[PDB]
């Protein structure tokens, strides 16, 4: 139910907020085997690294990517302005539960093509109150900030650029979640133009 989900949910709390929460995305069941994949290639190297979805063991996590791109699609551009004409790989990270935090953090800051953050999260049965690891953003113009679990199969959408700093607080548990950034044509155009001569 992509083209109603992006058009009547997505678009107009993007557009609205710059950020957009989208729980129970893929079932309890793919995301288990998604889960699966991830720890088995965590656990052993198969032969914070980048996944294309083809890959031999990475199947589901292929299918995620086929489905947060099918979302976009069906965004049909009323995403800001942006024209979407691709994406990053698949960023399968693997956050640990050291009481370390991140930072306060532009995801793009320099203007090098990426305009929307996407992150799938994947740590089952997870309670912050206990493990931590909270998302807070500060959406630039607003008088608010959000926390935000990431909690198993939540899909998040953020505009990557200085409208969201976000940081987030210590875990006390391993943490797994896979990041995707979409591109816009004409930011990503400028970007190459810019690092080559510029
Ligand atoms: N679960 C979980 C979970 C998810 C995210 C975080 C915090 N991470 C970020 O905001 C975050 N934001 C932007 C990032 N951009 C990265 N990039 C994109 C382009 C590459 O050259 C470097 C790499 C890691 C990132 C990154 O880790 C912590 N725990
Ligand atoms: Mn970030």
């Amino acid at each position: 139910p992509a083209l109603k989900l992006a058009l009547e949910y997505i678009v107009p709390c993007m557009n609205k907020h710059g950020i957009c929460v989208v729980d129970d995305f893929l079932g309890k069941e793919t995301g288990q085997q998604i889960g699966d994949e991830v720890r088995a290639l965590h656990d052993t190297g198969k032969f914070i690294t980048w996944i294309e979805g083809k890959e031999p063991g990475c199947e589901t996590i292929g299918l995620l990517m086929s489905s947060m791109d099918d979302l976009i699609r069906h965004c049909n551009g009323k995403l800001g302005s942006y024209k979407i004409n691709g994406r990053t790989k698949a960023m399968v990270a693997c956050y640990p539960g050291n009481g370390t935090g991140y930072v306060r953090h532009v995801d793009n800051p320099n203007g090098d093509g990426r305009c929307v953050t996407c992150i799938y999260y994947l740590n089952k049965d997870w309670d912050a109150k206990v493990s931590g690891g909270i998302l807070r953003i500060f959406p630039e113009g607003k008088a608010q900030f959000a926390d935000i679990e990431p909690k198993f199969d939540r899909l998040l959408f953020f505009w990557s650029d200085r409208r969201n700093p976000h940081e987030v607080q210590p875990a006390y548990a391993t943490r797994y979640a896979i990041t995707v950034w979409y591109f816009d044509a004409d930011e990503r155009a400028r970007a190459k133009v810019k690092y080559l001569t510029g």
